[PDB]
């Protein structure tokens, strides 16, 4: 009969819920068997490995639980009594839980997740990525660069082909993208930096503290992923050039509060630097840079001219240039980098095409 | 994943030959053995299955063999016995082939192709190549429309999730776009539609005949077929408004040279279209709507602000725009949508996504 996967999920925020939604919806040959789900303390667990009843509202389901989180250990061991093979959806952003991604992954469990962590810290544990090995699951992290553009599936399809990046520069950042949009545009503009990003923050865009969207180090990480992929042994999110639009003087300070109303006070260079672009009839965008022949890496400001690609983006898009042997003209990809459902949908993809390797 | 797999290859041409080269040197975990190579008349057959002795020359292997190319019902009768799954990777413009898809996949044969024909024919035959029964050959397209881009399997994914299209459109033609973007540009040119077919021509962006080019039956073809995966059920690239850009009609009333030679008669017309369009600070371009809700197919030309980004295409790049439920602001991929190498990475990366599926 019909070929049955069984899958195990962490996690249930934003977009989780839109994940299992998508997941418990979606119609298909083969059989995505949700057998586990942890949320919290709170967690589901098909003891059985037939589908969790959901009934008809796995959020009351998983309410009314009262079966304990697993400890992670126990979470492998559980998992590795399938009768059929698991895929593991990590929807947290916990640096904890992608610990035991190598130990998931080499106990034949399966991963996919929009999780960073583990893809963007040390290069060692990225090779262990290198599971070629016998007795290990697969790892997919399409959701990690980009939300669901067809991105990092679409590198290592031409890479494998045969192609050979040769530089790849982009906006990987949705808060960051939106601050920029709002601006630096084409038309004359007088918005002050502090309040685009002042707003986002309102419209609960930035993180809870902006600050932690404006130090580029989420770009950073998504960059690394990139580059690695595409040849450039990247060392960390940290050994590189990644310039902060955080105030010096508002680095260190109490709330996010502080730095909002701090904020203002420092609109006065890109202020300026906004204005000269407007005089070359330029914008200014958040990007990542990767260059594989000299092996450098970047990220920060930089000027682009109207007719280009990152001039013009709507609402918040994310967009990745890529240039390659057979690419003369960058391929550009270009569309949301964040939202639930968008990102849901780039994991379960993944969950997808992971099933039907195994 | 799937250690073993058998690659039928039919056609080496312009994309075939670049295919092959790529197939052959492949490094993967997955062992692809070729079990035959068809051309016109001759073709290398590996009667009991085993690689294709042919290491890195098919070429001078092809040449020497005096094996004619078996008829269709005679070759699947074959490959159907093969002790591991089949892909046949179909490199040519038969409509003669592509009448037997359907027959590759009953006898539970892939397919793997940039052939246009099963998916711009009949709606039956796009059903029932979809069908996608037990034990059937998987029928994967991606070079179609746009080469070898992320798109026809981007929409398959998204759609799997949940996702719903409901406005594309794009420039699916690099012969068109290429006019185009040379012909109306943001900066006002002085730029006779004539002069650039001609050239277009003289450079090798054309057929033989700039006709079978002009005549938008190539955008028809591939607009059917992302029509068809969005939901609309297109009877035929032939049941929609499809604008020539043919001097209206006096089409056949000539031939080739002649064509051309009268072609700049009526550039009075578009050049004046042209004209009024760049008034409105837009330009112009050949592209291949397709609304959902209204179910409507066109195709032809279209204006566009200098702001958009098909405003900004390079070289003969080729652009789709995707508004889904979930990406109420459109997806854009643009990038060559033609071209040996490019083209032929785009079947093998259905190849390898087919293979790991067995
Ligand atoms: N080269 C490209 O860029 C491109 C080409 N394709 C498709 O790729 C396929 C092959 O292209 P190409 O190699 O250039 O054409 P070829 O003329 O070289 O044909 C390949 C071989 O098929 C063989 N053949 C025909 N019938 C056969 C049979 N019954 N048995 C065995 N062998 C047989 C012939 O001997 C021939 O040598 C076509 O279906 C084409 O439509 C798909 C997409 C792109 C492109 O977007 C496009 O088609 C539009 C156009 N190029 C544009 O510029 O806009
Ligand atoms: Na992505
Ligand atoms: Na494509």
């Amino acid at each position: 009969s019909t070929k049955v996967v069984n899958v195990a999920v962490i996690g249930a925020g934003v977009v989780g819920s839109a994940f299992l939604d998508q997941l418990l919806a979606m119609k298909s040959t083969i059989t995505y068997n949700l057998v586990l789900l942890a949320e919290a303390e709170r967690s589901l667990i098909s003891k059985d490995f037939s589908p969790l009843n959901v009934g008809s509202d796995w959020k009351a389901a998983l309410a009314a639980s009262t079966t304990k989180t697993l400890p992670l250990d126990d979470l492998i061991a559980h998992l590795k009594t399938s009768p059929k093979p698991v895929i593991l959806v990590d929807n947290t952003s916990s640096a904890y839980i992608a610990g035991f991604y190598t130990k998931f992954v080499e106990n034949g469990i399966s991963i996919a997740t929009p999780n960073k962590k583990a893809f963007s810290s040390d290069l060692a544990t990225w090779k262990a990525l290198f599971s070629n090995k016998p007795t290990n699951g697969f790892v997919y992290h399409e959701a990690t660069v980009g939300a669901g553009l067809p991105i990092i599936s679409f590198l290592r399809e031409i890479i494998q082909t045969g192609d050979e990046v040769e530089k790849i520069e982009g906006i990987f950042s949705g808060t960051l993208s939106y601050i920029f949009n709002e601006f630096s545009t084409s038309q004359a503009n007088d918005v002050k930096f502090s309040d685009v990003v002042k707003v986002a923050k309102k419209l609960g865009y930035t993180e809870p503290d902006p600050r932690d969207d404006l130090n580029g180090l989420d770009v950073a990480r998504k960059v690394t992923i990139v580059g690695r992929i595409s040849g450039v042994e990247v060392e960390s999110p940290t050994s590189f050039p990644v310039q902060s639009l955080i105030p010096k003087p508002l680095e260190s300070v109490k709330s996010a509060d502080e730095f909002l109303e701090k904020l203002s006070d420092y609109d006065k260079d890109l202020t300026q630097l906004k204005k000269e672009a407007a005089t070359e009839n330029k914008v200014l965008r958040f990007i990542g840079k990767v260059d594989v022949a000299t092996k450098s890496v970047s990220v920060g400001i930089e000027k682009y001219d109207y007719s280009h690609p990152f001039a013009s983006l709507k609402g918040s898009d994310n967009v990745i240039s890529i240039k390659t042997k057979r690419y003369t003209n960058p391929v550009v990809i270009q569309g949301a980098g964040a939202g639930a459902a968008v990102t849901a949908a780039g994991v379960l993809g993944d969950v997808i095409k992971i099933a039907q390797r195994l």
